[PDB]
């Protein structure tokens, strides 16, 4: 879309299976059974307050971009900006209540089997940051899987959260910049998250793919989910 | 409102003079005059592209919470999360360009008068803030003086951005925490931007005035501003 025309939260830039293709009926999934969201795609997933779900870095190097947006109101939604100074630190451990933007508790973090590296601070790859880095025609993104994996269900955004970015390890190094490093997550590692409010899980199998770190591009791969009921 | 209600990004909780008041007609300054922008208040300021927008610290410890939005366009607005990729820095320096969530250039920093210190990592405060600190009733924030200000100009953004917190002092230290600490910017400290779009600006004099720092809590005071013509 042209830069003279607005903004749309909602709007699709490009398509990939994600458009129509659900991991279940209305995103509910089956207890204690392992899905996988393809490569490159996004997938929603519906939770009930008290269930729990797990992320599995199914072969180990994975970025998952992670939202979560209140059943019935995705005006509200788990918020990087709202979790750091709720917590007073950049990034959740296990035992961290995660908030909404409205500071209320939406998930909690229960378990992470990696050394504990995420990002809080960097959006969601989308057709610009292709073009700025060279690509040419449509490249799959993160803020379109997302767009995508909520329209799945009949919902729409009215704006893009910054994403918690699952295993990306992009440190902050003394005099204040952003240092590219690969992943220290291991094939397996998983992160759980209780749902402390009904909502919508979208997670995104980043497709970036073109940025070079330690000599080697990331090669996209799946994630696997695994929902668990409340007991 | 309560939370069995949605969310809304425009609506105010409470009121104070910015909902009526403006520093000048449409939020069009008049060229190298000084406004100010009240302690506990915030304003919108228009800006055509290539103009310049100095922000002065006028009593010397005051956190200004900023905004820019495209004419036109609550929608695409400067964006914390694009700006520190794409800088891959966590906060900007003099000659750093800013840019908006479409990751195109929307301001310039061009000058900073202070050790350089400021945060892009920490919401706006909001009524949910001063709650969880304690306060009984209604108590003045950012998130309300923004929605107030582009109110009064007749916008109503369709999501809270992240501000850019000018002159907060939290950094991050070893082990990822968070550490207030009070701020290093002196009385008349400055910063000046360039608009690269006709922009909406909006300041908000922080009102936080509940967390003590080093045995003080911050005593709220006014912003100046002052817009220089395009060349
Ligand atoms: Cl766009
Ligand atoms: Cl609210
Ligand atoms: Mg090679
Ligand atoms: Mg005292
Ligand atoms: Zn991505
Ligand atoms: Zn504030």
């Amino acid at each position: 879309t042209s830069f003279d025309r607005p903004f749309e939260a909602a709007r699709p830039d490009g398509e990939n299976p994600s458009a129509h293709e659900t991991l279940a009926e209305g995103g509910r999934l089956r207890p204690e059974a392992t899905y996988t969201i393809p490569a490159r795609q996004g997938r929603a997933i519906r939770m009930a307050q008290g269930e729990a779900l797990m992320v599995i870095n199914r072969d180990g190097s994975q970025i998952g971009d992670f939202w979560a947006f209140v059943e019935g109101d995705c005006g509200e939604y788990l918020s990087m900006e709202h979790l750091r100074p709720t917590l007073r630190r950049v990034s959740p451990r296990p035992g961290d209540v995660l908030v909404s933007n409205r500071r209320r508790p939406i998930l909690t973090l229960l378990e992470d089997s990696s050394p504990g590296v995420h990002d809080t601070l960097v959006a969601s790859c989308d057709v610009h940051r292709y073009a700025q880095l060279g690509h040419e025609g449509y490249h799959d993104n993160c803020t379109d899987n997302l767009r995508m994996a909520l329209g799945a269900l009949g919902l729409r955004p009215t704006t893009v959260p910054c994403p918690l970015n699952l295993w990306m390890n992009t440190p902050v190094v003394e005099g204040g910049a952003m240092e590219w490093r690969p992943p220290v997550s291991r094939r397996g590692d998983h992160v759980l998250f209780r749902a402390e409010l009904d909502v919508v899980v979208v997670i995104s199998c980043c497709p970036m793919d073109l940025l070079p770190i330690n000599g080697e591009e990331a090669q996209p791969r799946a994630l696997d989910v695994r929902l668990r009921p409340r007991p």
